[PDB]
C-alpha cells in the first residue's frame, strides 16, 4: 500500500488494460479471415443533410421572412376579349 491507512487508492491502471483487450480482438479477427478478402461495412442512415448549419434553428412553423416582394398585377381569370376585332 501507500504506507498505511488505505482505502480505495484509485492507483493502477485498470481502463488502460481493457483498451489493450479491445485492440488485441480486431487481430483475431482479421487473421480468422482465409482465402476470399471481404471487409464489409455499407455506410446507410444517419446521412448528411442538404447545407448542414453550424447553428441550426429549431423552429416549427411558417417561414418568418420579411420580403421586398408585392403583388402587382396577379394574373387569375377565365375570360376572353372577343370585341374589336379586325382581321
Amino acid at each position: 500500500g501507500p504506507g498505511g491507512p488505505g482505502g480505495e487508492p484509485g492507483k493502477g491502471g485498470a481502463a488502460a488494460a481493457a483498451a489493450a483487450a479491445a485492440a488485441a480482438a480486431a487481430a483475431a479477427a482479421a487473421a480468422a479471415a482465409g482465402g476470399l478478402a471481404a471487409a464489409g461495412g455499407p455506410g446507410q442512415g444517419w446521412a448528411p443533410g442538404p447545407g448542414p448549419i453550424t447553428s441550426i434553428p429549431d423552429s416549427l412553423g411558417g417561414p418568418f421572412a420579411s420580403v421586398l416582394s408585392s403583388l402587382q398585377r396577379p394574373n387569375g381569370a377565365k375570360a376572353a376579349l372577343v370585341k374589336s376585332s379586325m382581321f
